[PDB]
């Protein structure tokens, strides 16, 4: 429980930031049938024109004042165009002769919006939030969203509104205010309502995971993380437990701990648990990577693009998890057993660090011959496998920055998903749609097995020659689960934005709609 | 058109091998519900284990014939194990005294084997033969294979077996008869004719691929493609660099400048002999070979040794033209199309930052010169959709990000119509040549905007390979069904050294099933 | 105070020639306007040929030997030409008949001989000097050179003439006399003796460079600048680990964090004994090794064995430390600054990405840990300021991009203010070590803008490294006059495989 | 528009001949934004004739003196109004 130092400044425990600034803000949802009221604040419509490519500016919806309407009317927006992306903003005086603000954002021409559209859409609002210190935000959707794409709305608002200011000491913001109250005007309002806290669940979540993994591995280490794990189960009222190096001696998890070997902080084994009230039905174990840091070990990070500044987010498969912990813990669902797993540890170099060729001993009774110590989070993935499938599970998902080849396979958008089992891996990818985060499947290539075929060994950690590294980490992976449903979601490509240079929390709404919609 | 030398050593054709000895086996299928014949040459078992790993070796059927029965009992039998690729054959006199032989070849525990599984089985095999002088193999099938497993057997046994030697000089002479003991054996036989069709196909795209590129050039590659036309009846026709200047191919054209070898667009036709319903195009990717140009292929792993087999996707179009012109399916019109030409270093060479127009009038920057493919490409599916076809299917050694994608066993397929990859992965399934379908992600094509001209030919960040050349092809096909085969993992056997013919059996499989 | 040791024959303490066998040469400067007496063991002319580039040698000086005087004709010396480098070796018997030794060096056609053109003079002449058991030398000059020109060839003959064998097992005749004839003796006999100070503070800063890793770590070298200050008289200083924790001295403690050897902070001080009018700081980067941390020096090129030089700002700062502490100049109070520690791959190491914070209140994000030096110096600028002084000065071997900037024989220097920067360009023509300036541009100041910490360590994409360096530097000095002397390039000496002991001659001189 | 202070609030200087646009060049209207070099705000409205004109600022940063790289960041903030923008003349104030 105690965090390790080397010098009296370094920090022992990761900050957090519970209380959001979005969380104050107070969300109304209107009937936009029932006219709009374009008093306080700014007043954004979100309009598109079907089929003219770069269409003119229609403001379909009524107003309910009469300079704002007239303003609003066809003959004046028609010198602003619709293309996807676009903003403008308006100044004039209403009915009271006060000083309000309107404008628009483009939603392009296609009408079933997409989803890295909205995205677009929504960071060009948050454009016209930033560097104005506005009360209130009014959005009227002159589009139609269904009511996954419209709490996504509100996610991606909340989370891209949403400054990170836990490291700034001199230049902390000046002009930072946050609005106070939303509007939002949408037809059939009654039905979208719902949706509001949910986002806003969702939101935290996400931005919680975001903010684990935004945390430099000074802040963020396996102990201060499992900690704020704790922290996060009280405030909740889970179940936790925090294994220690001698409980894990005991379970024998000989992978996990010969990749934390070389690090000052002590390997922690989270576990916390959601037991749904009443029947349940469903039993779900989660498990997420949890590298604090990446050096790469002996075989150290020092080749061109190995990106070792950016290895702190290695441990985003096991924020995923706890974001989802939030939600899923807020929520609260029910028939549902839902056990949130990481194995948290550090890889570094030192004379404690483990070697090439060292072959381990995984907690299922396997030997490992250790190809490459930058390899390792397969290594603390097999045994979390193991504890998963101990527990007797339905279903066994893990997710984590586990291949930089996933840069070359799909890229930075879309996640990969192995498996073993066609109908878990259809409930993630019906997870990926309503959850709104993109995932694709890839296949799991038994050929490739004979490559991991060891001369002393019973397996090898890696392959020599092939270099299909995704799928024959998935193959390392499939050896860990013996008879439980089991996917894989490698999200080393999609967790980090690099455009943002920020987190995406990629998962939590993931796996959170994994686990509802079941 | 005559291929051009620098020395009069040059050689000015490849050299191909349309009577293979493969075509001289004559092949009899048995039920085995009815016991085996062990007389002439060698008799093969192949047996499994279910549950037993690496289980002892059990012969269930009855053998008709007293001394080779007692070889086979199981007391002798068990010595030996069924992991799969595992083989033992022993020497002896049967009843009336002739010399046989007898062994098996393991199969391992699972049931229903894949086609890798099947592969090295058939690997295991073909090391016997290559060891065997003499004139009969008898396979006795004591596991289960559908009729496509059956084919795909003949299929791989007939390629793996066959040897090229047209580059060699300066022990083994061919079996004339197989025997094949299986369940159902009448529903089989069918099979047997068509494996030997499909054989060749992907046999002769092997020789295209495998002849080196002084042999193979654009010359004489589009040469062949007339010789086979012609063996074949079927309407051909190669552009050459006039026609192709008229039609405005610029990209494909500037790819072409460094290369001794004039451009030649292969465009074979098969024509069915009645109502065509569906109307296909097959494009392939034919770069003689791929030193890169400008962006010359010098880094460590570039494997420019290697670049011969950048005509692949041509030679796959072509292995499915023989299967096609060979079968001579109804109801269909295909054409064969291919861009060739030779990517080289010359003062001719087109440049990094050329900026060239395609037929279609889209301006492209061109970022680097070893991405020529797409190019070529480019032209090659404006030349197809200009044809009125409902599907284009293109296949090429595109990306080498596929070999971090799927690696070496299995191709990727994109698309812009769920329906034609629908057919390509059923297609993937029936002829065993084994593909995955991977997304085009619309995300990324803002990278491919550029600053001066209308499109990027590759982006500067996206490290998508593989996605991003499907988003650049798709710029080039505006209101047709249209599938990608990226096969650049795929198409080279780099434990055997040499390629693997993939995509003949894949094609063909798509325009018959279809 | 005490050296940790991994195993007992770990050295404990940086080996320290104080007295070198150039201390013990007695030096004579006479007058040439009386004649040279050709006396005993070897007599070098420093000869010139103006507009002919290897013409004849002509010496114009009276020697008081008439068969000296006969051999060193003009009808004699013709056959020999002027070239600069060239030397020659005469043997005569003189009016008594003793055995001596003459001889010459060529120094080109040109006047005003620059400094790469006197050091070949004076590699030359020490080239003579090592292959020959002399007891004597005896220099004529004949060529012009100014009081500045005259100190730094006795600073170079000094500097190049004495080897460093401290590390030796094994071994192999130094002078005890040199004689020097030149015009206007009775003005460049006050530059002999501050020739010698500059030539140790100089040697001094080249032995604690040369000591290797082992020898010379954080502690060793902190005891060796209170072993500097006792012997000169100085206050001194060394802040330990506790006390920087609460100074909150983060980015550099940061660095030392995966060291076996603890963080020590160098501070001496030489205060002037009347009305201090000017208060000057020299900070000095003091990385004993680099080993690059987790962004290890790993890379071809990397030159990791080197890496022990990076401690060459500190040593020019306690050469500095020694001529100031020797010469004792009046009105001025100046502090010698050095965040030592070392840079180390460790389970302690601070990572790639790591936010620290430093004494100023500034949250710093690390992008690479092989860009420590800034780090250190960020803690160790701030302690500068806050002792109320009107220049800040720190020089290190900070970027190796000064290979591809001014390459090895010119320094660059930075600031934000025009006249200190002036100063220590005009130190620079008079010290004879030579430095460019260079500028600090704001545009890149961008790159450095973190997206969580106050500000970023390195640049994503301008690879201007030691202009990146500087605008980092910069916001670690609030309001007071600051220069940086990037010395990476010019501190190893890379073809006689030595350090320069660069910087040490040019501080005094901006002191002084 | 700057503020000799850092990222300081937006305050216009000039008179302008316009009643309905000196009421949104106000001190309380313009303090809302920002003058961090390079970012801007534009807005539409009617003046006192009822004409739809456009009317925002570019921030300069709180340094006078500015530089060359300044102004080209200046430049390319006004640029890009230009360029999202049907106008047909732009006004520019030096305060
Ligand atoms: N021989 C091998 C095979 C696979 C790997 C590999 O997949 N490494 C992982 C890793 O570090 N796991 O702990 C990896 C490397 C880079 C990235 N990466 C993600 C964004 C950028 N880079 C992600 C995962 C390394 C070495
Ligand atoms: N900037 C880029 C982007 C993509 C490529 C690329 O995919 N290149 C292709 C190619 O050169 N096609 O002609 C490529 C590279 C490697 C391989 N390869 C296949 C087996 C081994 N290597 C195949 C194709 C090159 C440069
Ligand atoms: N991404 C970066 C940017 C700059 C540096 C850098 O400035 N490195 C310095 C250094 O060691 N700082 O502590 C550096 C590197 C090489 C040399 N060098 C001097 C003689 C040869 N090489 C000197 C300094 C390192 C990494
Ligand atoms: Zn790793
Ligand atoms: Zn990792
Ligand atoms: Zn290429
Ligand atoms: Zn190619
Ligand atoms: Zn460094
Ligand atoms: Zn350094």
């Amino acid at each position: 429980s105690e965090v390790p130092q080397v010098v009296s400044l370094d920090p022992t425990s990761i900050p957090i930031e519970y209380n959001t600034p979005i969380h104050d803000i107070k969300v109304q949802v209107y009937d936009i049938k029932g006219g709009c009221n374009v008093e306080e604040g700014l007043t954004i419509f979100l309009v598109n024109n079907p089929g003219k490519e770069n269409g003119p500016v229609k403001i379909s919806s009524k107003v309910n004042d009469k300079q704002v309407s007239e303003f609003l009317k066809d003959e004046n927006m028609e010198k602003f165009n619709v293309k996807l992306g676009t903003s403008k903003h308006f100044y004039m005086f209403n009915d009271n002769k006060n000083s309000v603000a309107v404008g628009y954002v483009g939603c392009g021409s296609v009408a079933d919006l997409s989803e890295a559209d909205m995205k677009r859409v929504v960071l060009s609002l948050v454009t016209m939030l930033h560097d104005n210190k506005l009360s209130k935000l009014t959005v009227v959707f002159e589009i139609n969203v269904d009511k996954n794409l419209f709490r996504f709305f509100l996610e991606t608002l909340f989370y891209e509104y949403m400054t990170d200011e836990r490291f700034k000491s001199t230049d902390k913001n000046v002009n930072m205010e946050y609005i106070k109250h939303l509007g939002v005007y949408i037809n059939n309002a009654d039905t979208y309502k719902e949706e509001v806290e949910k986002a806003r669940v969702y939101y935290f979540g996400t931005y919680y995971a975001s903010q684990l993994i935004a945390a430099p591995s000074n802040y963020c280490n396996p102990v201060s993380l499992s900690n704020a794990a704790v922290e996060l189960a009280q405030k909740l009222n889970l179940e936790y437990k925090i294994l220690g190096v001698k409980e894990l001696e005991e379970l024998k998890m000989g992978a996990y701990l010969s990749v934390g070997k070389g690090s000052m902080y002590p390997n922690k084994f989270i576990h916390l648990t959601y037991k749904s009230k009443g029947d349940v039905k469903k039993k779900i174990a989660l498990v997420g990577k949890g590298i604090t840091f990446d050096s790469g070990g002996y075989n150290l990070k020092a080749a061109p693009g190995s990106m070792i500044d950016l290895m702190k987010f290695d441990m985003s498969g096991c924020a995923a998890v706890l974001g989802c912990a939030y939600c899923v813990g807020t929520l609260k669902p029910e028939n549902v057993e839902i056990h949130f797993l990481s194995a948290v540890c550090e890889n570094m170099v030192s004379k404690n660090s483990y070697r090439p060729g060292d072959i381990i001993t995984a907690s299922n009774g396997k030997t490992i011959e250790v190809g490459n110590t930058d390899a390792e989070g397969r290594l603390t993935l097999a045994d979390a496998l193991v504890y998963a499938e101990k527990l007797g599970v339905d279903y066994i998902v893990d997710i984590a920055t586990l291949t930089g080849a996933m840069l070359y396979s799909l890229g930075t958008s879309y996640a990969g998903v192995f498996g073993n089992n066609e109908e878990l891996i259809n409930k993630i990818l019906q997870s990926s749609k309503t959850s709104n985060e993109p995932v694709w499947w890839l296949p799991i290539i038994n050929e490739y097995r004979a490559t991991l075929n060891s001369k002393y060994a019973d397996i090898n950690q890696i392959s020599s020659s092939v270099k299909a590294s995704s799928i024959v980490a998935s193959l390392f992976l499939k050896e860990f689960v013996q008879n439980t449903a089991w996917a894989h979601i490698d999200i080393a490509g999609v967790s980090w934005n690099f455009k943002a240079r920020k987190p995406k929390g990629f998962g939590v709404r993931l796996l959170t709609e994994f686990v509802l919609n079941d």
